[PDB]
C-alpha cells in the first residue's frame, strides 16, 4: 500500500506493523507523551503491536517519560491526518480521524511539521524506535 | 471510491475528471509552473482533459505564467501522493508516483503544505479554476 516517506532519523530499530495489520482496523492509539511522544502501540483489531519506544526504565537518562495516553477509536473510524513534528527523532504526533481530532502526544512542536493527509484512512504504522520514537511512516489502505 | 479533501480556495470555476478518466489510467501529467503552478491537463489513456487553469493569456495582468512541464508515466506506474502548498489557491505541486518522486512544480512552497496520500495511485482530479488552480481534490483507486 502507499506510504509516506519516513519521518525522523537513523536510530532506534525498524518496526512494521504490516503484518500485525492483518488482525484488524486500527481501534485504539496508545501513546505516552511528555514534552515528546516517548512510544507508540496501535491496536489492529484486537490484538496490540509491541510498544514502539520507551524501550527500558533506564530511558529516562535522556528524555522524560511521560504519560499513558490511550484513544480507542469506534468502528468505522479511522486515521485521515498525522501532523508530525521531527528532527532526528519524532517529537510530537497530532492524529485526527474522519470522526473527531485527538490531542498532541507531545507539548513541544518546535520542530520542522509536516501534515500527511491518509484519504480512506491509516492502514498500519512503521518506522525506528528505541527509547523513544526515532521515526515514523503512514501506510495506507492500498 | 475515496477522495482527498479539497486543498485550496473558493474562487474560479469547479471541473471534475470523472468522465474522461474513463478513457483509462493516467499516463501523463502536463502542468504550466512559474513561481506557481498556473494549470494542470491529466491525460486519461490517450484522452487529455480540458486545461485547467490560465483561463486566458490576460491572466499575465495579476499572475506569472510559467513553462510547460510533461512527466510520462510509464505503463504500470501511478501516482500515489502529491505535496501540495495552498492558501487561496493552489500554489505549488509535487507529485510522486510508486517509482519516483516528481520535480515540483512552482517554485515557491511558501503557504500550508500538505502530503497527500492518494491509496491504490490516482485514479481523477476534480477541483476549481480559473486564471490559477484554485483547488484539487485528489480521487484515489481506493
Ligand atoms: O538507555 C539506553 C540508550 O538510550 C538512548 O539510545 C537509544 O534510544 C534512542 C532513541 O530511541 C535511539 O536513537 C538509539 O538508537 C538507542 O540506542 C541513549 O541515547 C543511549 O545513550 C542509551 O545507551
Amino acid at each position: 500500500q502507499v506510504a509516506s516517506e519516513y519521518l525522523g532519523g537513523p536510530g532506534g530499530d525498524a518496526f512494521d506493523d504490516k503484518a500485525l495489520a492483518q488482525n484488524g482496523d486500527i481501534t485504539r492509539i496508545e501513546m505516552q507523551c511528555t514534552d515528546v511522544a516517548t512510544y507508540i502501540k496501535l491496536r489492529y483489531g484486537k490484538v496490540d503491536s509491541r510498544q514502539w519506544g520507551w524501550a527500558n526504565e533506564n530511558c529516562i537518562q535522556w528524555s522524560k517519560k511521560g504519560v499513558k495516553v490511550v484513544h480507542e477509536l469506534s468502528s468505522g473510524e479511522y486515521i485521515t491526518s498525522a501532523i508530525v513534528t521531527y528532527g532526528k527523532y519524532v517529537q510530537s504526533i497530532t492524529f485526527k480521524t474522519n470522526k473527531r481530532t485527538l490531542p498532541r502526544c507531545g507539548t513541544s512542536a518546535t520542530e520542522k511539521s509536516v501534515t500527511v493527509l491518509i484519504p480512506g484512512g491509516l492502514k498500519y504504522i512503521s518506522g525506528r524506535w528505541g527509547c523513544r520514537i526515532d521515526g515514523l511512516r503512514f501506510h495506507a489502505k492500498c
